[PDB]
């Protein structure tokens, strides 16, 4: 519930650069390519610093096996997404 509530911005990412991989495919692919790829990259990278965010809470102590369980749960949904990110960026980074 929480997780993927948080972290459904990056899936967001995810459903709009797959979009945006075919049409740059049908509408150009000249460099705009590589500038998705790395707008991934960003998606990543805000993502990951979230994740390191639930690993600080995870030690705050002010949380709960509750919040504890939202961490695992967010960290889980992040780190395969973010797999996702690079198993796609791969697919894509492949076809150029």
């Amino acid at each position: 519930n929480t997780a993927t509530q948080r972290f459904h911005e990056i899936e967001k990412f995810l459903l709009h650069i797959t979009h945006e991989v075919d049409d740059l495919e049908k509408t150009g692919n000249k460099d705009e390519k590589a500038r998705l790829l790395r707008e991934l990259t960003v998606s990543e990278a805000f993502i990951e610093g979230s994740r390191g965010y639930f690993q600080r809470e995870l030690k705050r102590t002010d949380l709960d096996l509750l919040e504890k369980f939202n961490f695992e749960a967010a960290l889980a949904t992040g780190d395969l997404l973010l797999k996702d990110l690079k198993a796609l960026q791969k697919r894509v980074q492949d076809s150029e």
